[PDB]
C-alpha cells in the first residue's frame, strides 16, 4: 500500500523459502549464497524440506551471545543449486529501535501475508517458552502460531525474524551484519 509494504515486498519475492523440519513449516530468509535463517526451535536436523524439495543441510549453527545466551537465531547453509540475491547491506550493524516495521509471512497456510506491527522496541532480555534469550525486538502487535520465521523490516533495513509472542505483543530475534560476514 506505502513503502514499508514496497520494501517488505520485495524481500519476500526473491530472499524467502518455505522450510519444512518435524516441528513445522517456517518462513526463511536467505541472506547470501546458500545461507538462510530460522528460529532455533525449529529443530533443524541433517535434512530439511525448501519449497517442498527434500535438502541435504551442510551447516546449521543455533547462535548465542558472549554471555552464552540463547539468540534464538539458526544459520543454516543449504546444499541447494541456486544463490540467494545477496541482502547482506540491508542488515543493521548495531541493537536498535524502529519505528514503522512490516512483518511479512509466507506460508502454506498464509501466503502473501503482510502486518503492519508499527513502532519496534530493543526489548533485550526476554524468557522466550522457559529459555533466557537477548537481543529480543518487542512489537504491539498480537501475533499468532504460523508466523515463526516472518521476516520483519522497515523501509531499508532487514532488522528481525519472528520467534514468538504472548497475545498481545509480537517478539522477533535481532538479525545484525556481523552474523553474516564471510
Amino acid at each position: 500500500m506505502g513503502p514499508g509494504f514496497d520494501f517488505a515486498q520485495a524481500i519476500m519475492k526473491k530472499n524467502t523459502v518455505i522450510a519444512r523440519t518435524e516441528k513445522g513449516e517456517f518462513t526463511m530468509l536467505g541472506v547470501y549464497d546458500r545461507v538462510a535463517v530460522i528460529p532455533t526451535h525449529a529443530s533443524v536436523g541433517e535434512i530439511i524440506y525448501i519449497n517442498d524439495v527434500e535438502t541435504r543441510v551442510l551447516d546449521a549453527c543455533a547462535l548465542r551471545d558472549l554471555t552464552d545466551t540463547n539468540l534464538e537465531i539458526t544459520i543454516v547453509k543449504l546444499d541447494r543449486n541456486q544463490k540467494f540475491r545477496d541482502i547482506r547491506h540491508f542488515l543493521p550493524r548495531c541493537e536498535d529501535d524502529y519505528n514503522d516495521a512490516v512483518l511479512s509471512v509466507h506460508t502454506s497456510k498464509f501466503p502473501n501475508m503482510y502486518i503492519p506491527v508499527g513502532q519496534v522496541t530493543n526489548y533485550g532480555f526476554l524468557n522466550l517458552g522457559g529459555t533466557p534469550t537477548h537481543r529480543i525486538l518487542m512489537y504491539n502487535f498480537p501475533t499468532r502460531a504460523g508466523q515463526c520465521g516472518g521476516v520483519v523490516t522497515t523501509t531499508g533495513k532487514v532488522i528481525g525474524i519472528h520467534v514468538g509472542g504472548n497475545g498481545a505483543q509480537g517478539f522477533a530475534a535481532m538479525l545484525l551484519h556481523s552474523y553474516f560476514t564471510d
